């Protein structure tokens, strides 16, 4: 399987462009910033905001743990491809700790609103408009070769006053090469497409488009996640149960692969489960046939049949969004 857009960037590119084992890091000044007070987390970073000294304007600090190098100068690399494309988030400097070496990478600052608060505020034509504002992106890093594979609200960042929304943690981005197999330990669960849920590693840009799938269909029907598995295993069988086993199964015979026999036992067979279905009284204003039928088209096993970011914005559901900006 190969991606159907964007699969020669990285084949027309220079390999310096990708190879980012060859990083050569300059360093900055550690002590241009400093820690304000700590607003996230990984289980390989801690995050803070700070302050520019020389400018005294905010910015963000994500202060990395020990991992192998490589996976640092990935990040770094990606970010500085990117940095400057549409609603991508800006690294602005990287600097380090003089006795541990600790690294610190250094963002521009993003007034986040928490989405757990924020997106049961958000209108209609609100979600319409920020799922646009995140294609941008994805477009953009599609592009340019590479996948961001951690699409989630938690990196999604919204100034919601500023209307203005960044694209952040590049930490599990890769470049795209076709034919290659990838790490399927990728993504947050309940974000995971069923490509990494059924070992079909050679995947592609269509991976994050699930992910988006799943961040509308939770705002659209006001469910967060929308896919609620306690495990892998369980990540596939709740997918299942809405898109139905008989899909799932065209799906695995497309692509010749075998489901671990347990997991085939737990998956059973389920009839596919119209959108409607999850309709109700809070989400009621918030979904019609235009998002219904986008939602649809993100949502399928086969990463080949979903939209790319590209037609993704082109849909109808979006054209209020598109004459707004082209005032
Ligand atoms: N540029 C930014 N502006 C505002 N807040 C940010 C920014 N970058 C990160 N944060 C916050 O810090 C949190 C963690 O940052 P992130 O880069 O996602 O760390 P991570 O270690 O890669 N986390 P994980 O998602 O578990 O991989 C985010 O979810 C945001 O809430
Ligand atoms: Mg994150
Ligand atoms: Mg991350």
């Amino acid at each position: 399987s190969k991606a159907r857009v964007y699969a020669d960037v990285n084949v027309l590119r220079p390999k310096e462009y990708w190879d980012y084992e060859a990083l050569t890091v300059q360093w900055g000044e550690q002590d241009d910033y400093e820690v304000v007070r700590k607003v996230g987390r990984g289980k390989y970073s801690e995050v803070f905001e700070g302050i520019n000294v020389n400018n005294n304007e905010k910015c963000i600090i994500k202060i990395l743990k020990p991992v192998k190098k490589k996976k640092i100068k990935r990040e770094i690399k990606i970010l500085q491809n990117l940095c400057g494309g549409p609603n991508i988030v800006k690294l602005l400097d990287i600097v380090r700790d003089q006795h541990s070496k600790t690294p610190s990478l250094i963002f521009e600052y993003v007034n986040n609103t928490d989405f757990k608060v924020l997106y049961p505020t958000l209108t209609d034509y609100d979600i319409r408009y920020y799922i646009y504002e995140l294609l941008k992106a994805l477009d953009y890093c599609h592009s340019q070769g590479i996948m961001h594979r951690d699409v989630k609200p938690h990196n999604v960042m919204i100034d919601h006053e500023l209307r203005k929304l960044r694209l952040i943690d590049w930490g599990l981005a890769e470049f795209y090469h076709p034919g290659k197999e990838y790490n399927v330990r990728v993504a947050s669960r309940y974000f995971k497409g069923p490509e990494l849920l059924v070992d079909l590693q050679d995947y592609d840009y269509s991976l994050d488009m699930w992910s988006l799938g799943c961040m509308f269909a939770g705002m659209i029907f006001r469910k967060e996640p929308f896919f609620y598995g306690h495990d892998n295993h369980d990540q596939l069988v709740k997918i299942a149960k809405v898109l139905g086993t008989d899909g799932l199964n065209v799906y695995l015979n497309k692509y010749r692969i075998e489901l671990d026999p347990q997991l085939e036992a737990l998956v059973g067979r389920h009839s596919r489960k119209p959108w409607l279905k999850f309709m109700n009284a809070d989400n009621q204003h918030l979904v019609s046939p235009e998002a219904i039928d986008f939602l649809d088209k993100l949502l399928r096993y086969d990463h080949q049949e979903r939209l790319t970011a590209l037609e993704a914005m082109t849909h109808p559901y979006f054209q209020q969004v598109r004459a707004a900006e082209n005032s």
